[PDB]
Parts: C-alpha cells; sequence; structure tokens
C-alpha cells in the first residue's frame, strides 16, 4: 500500500518485544519498506485461502496473543533478508530484491510451513506438535531459503535433490539462526517444537541419528514417502555441513572443522553457481570442493575439510 514507513512494537510467540516496520495509510500495516522492494505479512484467518488480506493494525501496538506469529513472520522475514545482503550480496529470494509476502494463521492446527511457489506460509501449530511455527527463527530462514534455492540451483523437490534443497534450507535456516545470535544451535526447529517436551526438536543437524534421520549415504532412505526422504536423507547433507563447519571425527573419519562463515561461503557458491536441478549427493561433493577451491585455493585446509566431511558421511 502506498503510505508513510513507521515503527510499531509488539511481542512474539515466545513472548519477547521488538520493533516491526510498519506502513500507515488509514491504518498501520505489516509492510517493511525499509528492505528492497517491501516484506509484506497477511493474515490467512484460518482459512487456506492465500494470501489473505494485508495485516492492518489500529494503533500500532502488537501484543495480543493473535497478533504474535504475525509480528515474528515479519520480523524474521527481516532479518533472513539482512543475512542474505550483508553476507553474500544477495538482494532478497531472487536477487532483484522481489517483494518477501508471508501468510500466517493458515488453517488450523497446522503442524507446517511452506514456500507455495510465491510466498511463504505459517501454520499455528495443534499446541501439542508445534506452536505458531513463525516463531522460530531458524523456520522463517528455511521457507525462505526454499525460494532462493528455487530462484537459483532449482533442486527438484524429490529424491537426492530434494534432500539437497531441503539440506540447503536446513543448513541457512542454522546460519540466519546464528546471524541473530539469540540461542543459536545446530537443531531445526527447537523454538516452536513441542510445547510440553524440553530438549528435544524436529532434526539434528549435529546428530541426524537422535531423531531417526541418517548420518551417513549407507543409512540413506530409498521408498517413495516424504518425496523419496527429502526430510530424512537430508541429515545426511546436514551432517556434512555440521563437519565441515565444527569439525569432528564421524565413523572413524576426522574432520578439521574451518567454521561457519566459510561453511555458508562455501554452499552458497555451490547452490549459485554449481549445482542444477537435478544434483545428485555426488554431484553435490564436486559443487562444494569446486566452490572452496574457488575461494581458498586448492591446496588450502578448506578444500581439504570439505573432502573429508563427505568422505565421513559416504558421499564420493
Ligand atoms: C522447518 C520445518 C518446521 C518446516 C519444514 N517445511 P517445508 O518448507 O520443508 C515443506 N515444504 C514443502 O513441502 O514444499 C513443497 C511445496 C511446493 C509448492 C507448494 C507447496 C509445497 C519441514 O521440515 N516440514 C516437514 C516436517 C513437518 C511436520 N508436520
Ligand atoms: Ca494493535
Ligand atoms: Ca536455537
Ligand atoms: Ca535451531
Ligand atoms: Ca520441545
Ligand atoms: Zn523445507
Amino acid at each position: 500500500i502506498t503510505g508513510t514507513s513507521t515503527v510499531g512494537v509488539g511481542r512474539g510467540v515466545l513472548g519477547d518485544q521488538k520493533n516491526i516496520n510498519t506502513t500507515y495509510s488509514t491504518y498501520y500495516y505489516l509492510q517493511d519498506n525499509t528492505r528492497g522492494n517491501g516484506i509484506f505479512t497477511y493474515d490467512a484467518k484460518y482459512r487456506t485461502t492465500l494470501p489473505g488480506s494485508l495485516w492492518a493494525d489500529a494503533d500500532n501496538q502488537f501484543f495480543a496473543s493473535y497478533d504474535a506469529p504475525a509480528v515474528d513472520a515479519h520480523y524474521y522475514a527481516g532479518v533472513t533478508y539482512d543475512y542474505y545482503k550483508n553476507v553474500h550480496n544477495r538482494l532478497s529470494y531472487d536477487g532483484n530484491n522481489a517483494a518477501i509476502r508471508s501468510s500466517v494463521h493458515y488453517s488450523q492446527g497446522y503442524n507446517n510451513a511452506f514456500w507455495n511457489g510465491s510466498q511463504m506460509v505459517y501454520g499455528d501449530g495443534d499446541g501439542q506438535t508445534f506452536i505458531p511455527l513463525s516463531g522460530g527463527i531458524d523456520v522463517v530462514a528455511h521457507e525462505l531459503t526454499h525460494a532462493v534455492t528455487d530462484y537459483t540451483a532449482g533442486l527438484i523437490y524429490q529424491n537426492e535433490s530434494g534432500a539437497i534443497n531441503e539440506a540447503i534450507s536446513d543448513i541457512f535456516g542454522t546460519l540466519v539462526e546464528f546471524y541473530a545470535n539469540k540461542n543459536p544451535d545446530w537443531e531445526i526447529g527447537e523454538d516452536v517444537y513441542t510445547p510440553g517436551i524440553s530438549g528435544d526438536s524436529l532434526r539434528s543437524m549435529s546428530d541426524p541419528a537422535k531423531y531417526g534421520d541418517p548420518d551417513h549415504y549407507s543409512k540413506r532412505y530409498t521408498g517413495t514417502q516424504d518425496n523419496g526422504g527429502v526430510h530424512i536423507n537430508s541429515g545426511i547433507i546436514n551432517k556434512a555441513a555440521y563437519l565441515i563447519s565444527q569439525g569432528g571425527t564421524h565413523y572413524g573419519v576426522s574432520v578439521v572443522g574451518i567454521g561457519r562463515d566459510k561453511l555458508g561461503k562455501i554452499f552458497y557458491r555451490a547452490l549459485t553457481q554449481y549445482l542444477t536441478p537435478t544434483s545428485n549427493f555426488s554431484q553435490l561433493r564436486a559443487a562444494a570442493v569446486q566452490s572452496a577451491t574457488d575461494l581458498y585455493g586448492s591446496t588450502s585446509q578448506e578444500v581439504a575439510s570439505v573432502k573429508q566431511a563427505f568422505d565421513a558421511v559416504g558421499v564420493k
């Protein structure tokens, strides 16, 4: 909408107060004009019609319980935009500052979030498995990263290419969580998962097997559920990424860690310069080796550690 940029204040899903960029024209709208061609947050009103209504508020204060998922979807989209711009010199998901749109309050009891080809969408959860999913900064960044992938490598959402697609979203979701630096970890979705159980998460990158996901190519799933296990076999690549950053010895193979920033540079370059819609795990290894070679040199520790990490997870 046309209006003037304003700054509202509200409370997110976890009860924390934050400022949000809004736009005033009769109402205050969740429209942040400070980033690219805008970040826009919509109310889906418990229905499945998208996007719903651009979020309108009478007084620029967002402390109602119903407001909390919108506050966080809007704010964390801003953090994710900032990460891509400041760290990778990428302007929004398409590289040309496309408007970023999210809808909250999607459906009833909806234990998921997704990119629908055009926008982000967040359920409220059923209160048992999830609380409103925009409360997780790693979740928000996971979803926006699907848009980045779709505009760049274009990894098809099935089988190995789809597991790479998933892992890319978990990797950058985690790197955005570290960027914001509030309780960062290598777990996925812990802030919105199972409010009655402490210490768990949807997936672990540091130890995928904690939740039954494979941590070695020999343990990959090859059935048809979950688009050929895209959220399962992602564990193999998540483990490799964790090892590249943090190091460790895994199935007897020792990996020298090189840290998160270099992990992110290597995988961002792989995603945007080398991967294709049909890349498999072996082709990802080659892309990551080439990316590290471009950035750090063929004889570098970074290249050697990429090779060790993929060796550790059984990917040649
Ligand atoms: C980070 C997690 C909290 C959320 C994360 N969701 P996602 O983005 O991977 C789901 N996208 C998805 O299907 O895209 C395909 C698609 C394409 C066009 C249109 C629509 C859908 C996820 O791990 N879900 C699995 C666990 C959900 C437990 N009930
Ligand atoms: Ca209000
Ligand atoms: Ca965390
Ligand atoms: Ca996390
Ligand atoms: Ca929990
Ligand atoms: Zn995903």
